[PDB]
């Protein structure tokens, strides 16, 4: 899958994306790679932070649905007009399909300043599309409509540093592979937990260590609502009761340096002089899957070079500096992008379940990796689950 | 080397012994491993907590080299009376060797009751013999005498749980292969340490970690005045400042759950239900140890199964009881038996190196394992030795 390695740009702060064209003849958009939603839609109207948007005028190929669309994300939200017209991404497989497009003419605090992506693409199941489930998302009607093998995988590559927009635009930030699996993307074994309902990419977590000690808590406080992973979110996101008992481990475990309420909170940046980054004074977090073989778990287990976002420096100094990328969530548990980074992430859709190996483009240092390792015999797996 | 194989017993807290004969007809002796001394004695005359003893008098091949030996340890020592005799290992190499013995007439605080041993077996270098060093060591008489090779290798095995007397003397203790390394003994790569000097087996420590958090010392705080590998001792023993940052370290990392200071002392047992001993709360301890590549280190990790010692609960309960096997050293750093115990070592006295793997035989949980790891990019290590 050489054609598809390197596809993606972007960053966990503002989105990792991917080039596609919609209309006839071609109309090229970046879009917003998003595992935590199920609609494809782009900017269809002029817009402050967008420099370019999609023209159904322009297009021959543009079918008018007649119906509007709201989406609301949890702090985002976005109108527009549904329609269908042939799609194609430049660099993933040689095909064209038709698809739902939902062209937004309405936004507030969706689109990012700077980001260089104009749409997104949800693709999680169709349970979750607006205005119902009848919007068939984009994952499955390239499916449907071509030979394309029913999974993805995506490989987020985080600097490690700070990029600015010449950067940003000049890095690689990663590769999406649509209907296979590269090996080079990844180091050791690809580990499978079973995807528990096909809505939300759902995911059951059976414990969390802190540098090795269990918190310990009852496994369903930990998928409380649910979990899912969604690269179209920043943050791990994690349940008040997890969060807490997380933050006061994390805190325990690096107590040698104190850091503001503010840092923890992850509103404001830590600065160090450069190269400095006392990493080692951090923990490790390892967070515990349900395997496919029953009674079995496999842990993931990610640095503070995943947890620690690097941000610029107010300054712009020399310094290294980082923001807490661990919030209090409302929604349940949330692996976003700073978790996939660490990791080469498998949506194998055919087979219901997802796939982590440690990525091959993972920050660490001399001391540490990222890891993926198992089995383990698990206690009662399946009550974690939240109902 | 299959012979040897399992050819030790006892454990951490009595020493582990092997199987000699001295004199014609040759007179059974079970004999303490000790890499941290150089002399070879035996009890020569009836004391309490010996079943037996070297009986000059009834061996034809005895020699009276009419002079005494006095041998002061740290906390005990012994008189006796310098000979020579004809030397065998049952379950050791096929030779017989005519080495020096001094016969123990009296003693403070050395023979240990109930630990099935009558004399030590010092595996050190001439350098540290008494009275001085024309006193040739067991291993030198063995190697310049027969064909075996000038390297041995041992694996000590600890239970992971107490064991009584008639359990003790029906057990496996381990291994000592004299002359070679025996690959069934250990998993994974064997990684070398120089030893600095030919008296103990003295290597250089230039790293320490407390779950992965540096101890942030002067290296040569590690190994002031020395660091030794010594079987002869039970604990993990460190210089004052180490000691008492290591300690801190591992009572931050802990501290969820609060011990007495005589726990922390070494002196007082903890006891938890039965089964329950809350591993996954203490942390592993990493030493680096530097590489016989320049610039290159390794690393050696120990869990808290090697490092807590179980001891027996006398009480009405089950409970799982432990002693702190780490202690203060007035006399630089000393590599015990329960380190040693997480470790196949392998003192290649030809090649001036000690090698480490993980042995075969480390007690661990399902979540954690003892490790050897490298290499390491690591700088200015000949100044981490203390001069
Ligand atoms: C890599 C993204 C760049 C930085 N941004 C904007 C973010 O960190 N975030 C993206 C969120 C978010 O809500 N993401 C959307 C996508 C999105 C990306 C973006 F770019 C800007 C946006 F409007 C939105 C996911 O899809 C959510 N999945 C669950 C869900 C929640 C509610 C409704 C859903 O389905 C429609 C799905 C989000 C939510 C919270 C909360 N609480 C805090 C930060 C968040
Ligand atoms: C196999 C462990 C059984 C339990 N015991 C008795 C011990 O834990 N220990 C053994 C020690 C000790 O001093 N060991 C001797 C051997 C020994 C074993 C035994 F069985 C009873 C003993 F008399 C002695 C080594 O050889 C020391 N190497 C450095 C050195 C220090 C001073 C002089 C030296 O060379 C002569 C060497 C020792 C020292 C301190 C101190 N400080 C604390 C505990 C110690």
């Amino acid at each position: 899958f050489v054609e598809m390695v390197d596809n993606l740009r972007g960053k966990s702060g503002q989105g990792y994306y991917v080039e596609m064209t919609v209309g006839s003849p071609p109309q090229t958009l970046n879009i917003l790679v998003d595992t935590g939603s199920s609609n494809f839609a782009v900017g269809a109207a002029p817009h402050p932070f967008l420099h370019r948007y999609y023209q159904r005028q322009l297009s021959s190929t543009y079918r008018d649905l007649r119906k509007g669309v709201y989406v609301p994300y949890t702090q985002g939200k976005w109108e527009g007009e549904l329609g269908t017209d042939l799609v194609s991404i430049p660099h993933g497989p040689n095909v064209t399909v038709r698809a739902n497009i939902a062209a937004i003419t309405e936004s507030d605090k969706f689109f990012i300043n700077g980001s260089n992506w104009e749409g997104i693409l949800g693709l999680a199941y169709a349970e979750i599309a607006r205005p119902d489930d009848s919007l068939e998302p984009f994952f499955d009607s390239l499916v449907k409509q071509t030979h394309v093998p029913n999974l993805f995988s995506l490989q987020l590559c985080g600097a490690g540093f700070p990029l600015n927009q010449s950067e940003v635009l000049a890095s690689v930030g990663g590769s999406m592979i649509i209907g296979g699996i590269d090996h080079s993307l990844y180091t050791g074994s690809l580990w499978y937990t079973p995807i528990r309902r096909e809505w939300y990419y759902e995911v059951i977590i059976v414990r969390v260590e802190i540098n090795g000690q269990d918190l310990k808590m009852d496994c369903k406080e930990y998928n409380y609502d649910k979990s899912i992973v969604d690269s179209g979110t920043t943050n791990l996101r994690l349940p008040k009761k997890v969060f807490e008992a997380a933050v006061k481990s994390i805190k325990a475990a690096s107590s040698t340096e104190k850091f503001p309420d503010g840092f923890w909170l992850g509103e404001q940046l830590v600065c160090w002089q450069a190269g400095t980054t006392p990493w080692n004074i951090f923990p490790v977090i390892s967070l515990y899957l349900m395997g496919e073989v029953t009674n079995q778990s496999f842990r993931i287990t990610i640095l503070p070079q995943q947890y620690l976002r690097p941000v610029e420096d107010v300054a712009t100094s020399q310094d290294d500096c980082y923001k807490f990328a661990i919030s209090q969530s409302s929604t349940g548990t949330v692996m976003g992008a700073v978790i996939m980074e660490g990791f080469y992430v498998v949506f194998d859709r055919a087979r219901k379940r997802i796939g982590f190996a440690v990525s091959a483009c993972h920050v660490h240092d001399e001391f540490r990796t990222a890891a993926v390792e198992g089995p383990f015999v698990t206690l009662d797996m399946e009550d974690c689950g939240y109902n």
